[PDB]
């Protein structure tokens, strides 16, 4: 007798701990789960756990996670209804969403129009001004040479400000008296760079945090913003700690942004859970980018809020307008989490190999996210997460509180690991009183 809840079935389009997550979810709610596979992870623990398994190809992600026609047929040989992309992958591959529609099957996320839309990067600056999400002031175009109105659009964006070539991989000015000769040195430094001379300008953020809006959309006019997170502790460009809610964020504030949020998905008409992210700098907040997908620290939220995204995603995709109403969301307590990374402490890359031995830490306030156990092979391919460890508190002390003593527990041997890291961020003096740049962890470190 099928549906005895619509989606019976579903295709757990990814791997690792967002696998596992998802397959959780799914166990939890009486879905019957189909893991798709390579054989680099014939024995991860979600795919040791679901109802079916189906191998799609060799170790490489090329030929097996990326691999369109190969989950679509798993999709096909199983009589699954749906398919959960997660995160990264085909999670915000138009092209994907397209065919496993196209296919006959449920795609739990967005419209595909709008994965492209936001993925092309001026179509959603474009939509996001319109929205009325406040991005980042810029010259809207090509710099002039007439100097009289390099110097009006400057003065409109409030200095300083900071010359960028288009075809480059860049200077700021801190004022009229160096603009001319600032967008001239510019000029020359593009020229050569890729044959360009032309280069715009746009505010220059200095000290701004990395602060992100989760939001979920039924399609059908209904969108709630579930607070937000500050992810400023970044290596090179990845996020290392995620805490939620944001520090010194005043309701009013939160509110503010949120709501915005909320707005552009009913104006763009979104679908599913998707993370807005911006920069934050003298409490104003500027629009970077829409991860078009479930996002990757999703349960600092959890821990805040109580509802259960993943499950809320699922129901969605049903077609079932969203359960929840802002007035029903609610922040409490604190929630910081700290990514766990097969890498080296020190020459930050992956590390593969078989773990020894393993043990997760435990008690209250305490979540620990990883498909990882002790005899367990990293393999070399994938990405360097294995875990994340998420700690609550009643507040933001009791949380920094727990997870320094939480990753102490933490046993990985085997790989190297960066723990050692975590343990020396969460007592950075600095971080607990909350508040530090996109930039500080690189001047804590090397870089």
């Amino acid at each position: 007798p099928r549906g005895s809840h619509m989606l019976d079935k579903i295709v757990i389009a990814n791997r690792g701990e967002i696998a596992l997550r998802i397959l959780r979810a799914c166990k939890r709610l009486g879905i019957k789960t189909v893991a798709v596979h390579s054989s680099a992870d014939r024995d991860l623990k979600h795919v040791l756990l679901a109802d079916e398994t189906v191998c799609i190809g060799p170790a490489p992600s090329v030929k097996s996670y990326l691999n369109i026609p190969a989950i679509i047929s798993a999709a096909e040989i199983t009589g699954a209804v749906a398919i959960h992309p997660g995160y990264g992958f085909l999670s915000e591959n138009a092209n994907f969403a397209e065919q496993v529609e196209r296919s006959g099957f449920i795609f739990i996320g967005p419209k595909a129009e709008t994965i492209r839309l936001m993925g092309d990067k001026v179509s959603a600056i474009a939509a996001m001004k319109k929205a009325g999400v406040p991005c980042v002031p810029g010259s809207d175009g090509p710099l002039g040479d007439d100097m009289d109105k390099n110097r009006a659009i400057a003065k409109r964006i409030g200095y300083p400000v900071i010359i960028k070539a288009s075809g480059g991989g860049m200077r700021v000015v801190r004022g009229d008296a160096e603009l001319a000769q600032s967008i001239s040195m510019t000029r020359a430094e593009a020229k050569a760079a890729f044959s360009n001379d032309m280069v715009y300008m746009e505010k220059y953020l200095e000290n701004p945090r990395h602060v992100e809006i989760q939001v979920l959309a039924d399609g059908q006019g209904n969108a709630i913003y579930l607070a937000e997170r500050d992810c400023s502790m970044q290596r090179r460009h990845q996020k290392v700690v995620e805490e939620a809610p944001a520090p010194g964020i005043t309701p009013e504030l939160r509110r503010y942004i949120g709501e915005r949020c909320a707005k552009a998905c009913v104006d763009i008409g979104y679908r599913g859970a998707g993370t807005f992210e911006f920069l934050f700098e003298n409490g104003e907040f500027y629009f970077i980018e829409m991860n078009t997908r479930i996002q990757v620290e999703h349960p600092v939220t959890e821990m805040i809020t109580g509802v259960d995204l993943i499950k809320e995603q699922l129901r969605i995709a049903a077609g079932q307008p969203l359960s929840i109403k802002q007035e029903e969301v609610h922040v409490r307590g604190h929630a910081v989490e700290c990514r766990i990374n097969a890498e080296d402490p020190n020459t930050f890359l992956p590390s593969p190999g078989k773990i020894t031995r393993f043990h997760a830490p435990g008690g209250f306030g305490v979540r620990w996210e990883s498909h990882i156990y002790a005899g367990y092979t990293v393999p070399p391919y994938y990405d360097s997460m294995i875990g994340k460890l998420i700690c609550y508190g009643e507040n933001r002390d009791v949380a920094i509180a727990r997870m320094k003593n939480a990753l102490q527990e933490l046993i990985i041997d085997g790989i190297k690991t960066n723990v050692d890291l975590q343990i020396r961020i969460m007592n950075d003096e600095n971080f607990q009183h909350g508040g530090t740049n996109i930039h500080y962890l690189e001047k804590k470190l090397g870089l």
